[PDB]
């Protein structure tokens, strides 16, 4: 029994459907010690873009030995994300709710920065970009 998270409802779709990994677009220049998880997610993707066609037996058997490996089992037999009619779908929206709270994030980093700082003309528009779009159990993620 585990309570729905974003990074939660990722990696164990994809630990379960590694196939998804396809959907994913670049993370590779993402700051994970924002979100946690991130970097476990972008891990795995990265394993299954790297063997296309991976059982989730395999991919679990890639990070055998790793700190990681006790809490990708646990999400490999979590029962409330596996139904497979739904699952692509699933995905498809936590991996924009994921996104959506990078956005919130760099929001808040802004506004922090512009009363420290000052921003740039480039941060000035990203944050008034931002700021119109907003107008309109022990896995540790
Ligand atoms: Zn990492
Ligand atoms: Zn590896
Ligand atoms: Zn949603």
């Amino acid at each position: 029994q585990l309570k729905r998270t974003t990074m939660r409802i990722l990696i164990g779709l994809l630990v379960q459907n590694p196939e998804l990994a396809t959907l994913v677009p670049p993370l590779e220049n993402l700051d994970e010690n924002k979100l946690p998880g991130l970097g476990l997610f972008r891990e795995l993707v990265n394993t299954c873009l790297s063997q296309p066609g991976l059982t989730t037996g395999q991919l679990l058997e890639h990070y055998r030995g790793t700190n990681n490996a006790a809490t990708l089992e646990k999400l490999s037999m979590w029962d409330d994300i596996a139904d497979k009619n739904i699952a692509e779908q699933t995905f498809t929206d936590s991996l924009n709710h994921m996104f959506d709270s990078l956005l919130e994030l760099r929001q808040e980093e802004l506004i922090a920065r512009e009363r420290t700082h000052g921003l740039s003309n480039e941060e000035r528009l990203e944050l008034w970009t931002l700021n119109q779009e907003l107008a309109k159990d022990d896995i540790p993620f």
